[PDB]
């Protein structure tokens, strides 16, 4: 095949298919092009890894757990030697395994990657940005599922405190971290904190949706 | 608010928490979006609608498939008065409400503008693009769900013929065709046809494949 790198273009394919419930379809599509371009391209290039990275995805997709996080381990191991730590492909495929880690029940390893995750785009991004958020919410979770609920409650107070002085009461990142704040109190024993934390969120919803 | 078109930022916190398994969550983003938008943007807006079909694609996620149809039905509704056919946009919300439409058992409607999404995208787009080919396999989908299995295997022998003048045998999307006619051949009775074309695409995937 001329150009394997351009294979890229299944990618999109294969998340088409998976928006249909079509997940085996897609598993089988991109082992295809998986195959196609180990054949082609070194083990460190970048659309070799990039589509090492979509079929792990498509894996887990397709209730392939195993098959994923063994997959993104070899993708996140050839990564920490080619690539830099604020690498957005590295930092990329060490979320994803985090991933595929959580749903494998290995809770200590999902945390170790979101804390790296989240170290590195605390000076990439900004506080805003809805990546740097989601992976905080993500690791708060994560927290919470490995014993460490404490550290969930100290990360998204830090988060909601910086969202009060840069963001209005209404704004939909405001309300949806200090829901994932009273759902860090609940799983805190700090039921009073969560039951008044949500009733604040609710109001401004109401306020806001209510017609 | 001071620019509220800028709340696209949450589309992505809302399709990061999709994938976590978080889809009430995002549902609950999306719903504060499009109310403060409601208020400051009009109907016809195009950040205003792009949250509206957001909305609606995580309704579905949700389990809300009444919700995601009647709010994608007004999203088109809009756009069919104030966007091209060819407009990508336009395309996008009327290939999403043919995807509720499927969840809601409306088949009819769906094929209706599956047949639309697909004539226009075989203007626009090139035979091979994983966005016209992943549009065309849908519709043999629901094509066959409508009782019209016949032009299902119509379509895809189209796709296939098209394919084999212009792609390798080893090419995941020419596979990933023949699967699909395969499937319509077997709705259609046509057994034996099937079960020769699935064999063909097995041997080739081992070929591929097999260490």
């Amino acid at each position: 095949m001329e150009h394997p790198s351009r294979l890229r273009s299944q990618h999109e394919l294969a998340r088409r298919y998976q928006q249909n419930g079509q997940v085996q379809e897609a598993v089988e599509l991109l082992e295809q092009v998986v195959a196609i371009q180990a054949k082609t391209l070194r083990s460190e290039h970048p659309s070799r890894l990039a589509s090492q990275h979509e079929l792990a995805r498509a894996y887990q997709a397709n209730g392939q757990v195993q098959e994923a996080v063994e997959l993104l381990e070899q993708v996140v191991a050839i990564q920490a030697k080619t690539l830099r730590s604020e690498h957005p492909s590295r930092l990329a495929s060490q979320h994803e395994l985090a991933r595929a880690y959580q749903a494998n029940g290995q809770v200590q390893e999902a945390v170790e990657l979101l804390e790296q995750v989240v170290a590195i785009q605390a000076k990439t991004l900004r506080s805003e940005h809805p990546s740097r958020l989601a992976s905080q919410h993500e690791l708060a979770r994560a927290y919470q599922a490995n014993g460490q609920v404490q550290e969930a409650v100290e990360l998204l107070e830090q988060v909601v405190a910086i969202q009060a002085k840069t963001l209005r009461s209404e704004h939909p990142s405001r309300l949806a971290s200090q829901h994932e704040l009273a759902r860090a109190y609940q799983a805190n024993g700090q039921r009073q904190e969560a039951q008044e934390l949500l009733e604040q969120v609710r109001a401004i919803q109401a306020k806001t949706q209510r017609s």
